[PDB]
């Protein structure tokens, strides 16, 4: 039997987004949720800017981020929808890599970082 709570409700998640939007006005979408014990959702479109000469230049994936309530305390579950162009193996490699980055940026704004990787990963070395 334990209850009782009071104080100011703060949240960096919604504090950073305001800054991100300015940059990713449309590039990135954010579904506000009046920060009511509800996990925020963020979408974005990324493409590999490396495949120029090689074949199958067609490849894109929608990065979906679900920021829970704990956040930043908790890392946003990184998911991928409509994973086209990329293979099961690749897709996973994108979930694992990002997965960590999330924790590496705990305690403060991370959404920014996460997104960054979303690009780097897609891109790779030069081979022909």
């Amino acid at each position: 039997g334990s209850s009782g709570s009071s104080g100011e409700e703060d949240w960096v998640l919604p504090s950073e987004v305001e800054v991100l939007e300015s940059i990713y006005l449309d590039e990135l979408q954010v579904i506000k949720g009046n920060g009511r014990t509800s996990p925020w959702e963020i979408y974005i479109t990324l493409h590999p800017a490396t495949a120029e000469d090689q074949d199958s230049q067609y490849v894109c994936f929608t990065l979906v981020l679900q920021v829970p309530a704990e956040y930043p305390h908790e890392v946003p579950q990184i998911s991928i929808r409509n994973p086209r162009g990329l293979s099961d193996e690749q897709i996973h490699t994108i979930l694992q890599v990002l997965g960590h980055v999330a924790k590496a940026g705990l305690g403060t704004a991370m959404l920014y970082e996460l997104i960054e990787k979303g690009k780097e990963i897609l891109s790779g070395p030069s081979s022909g």
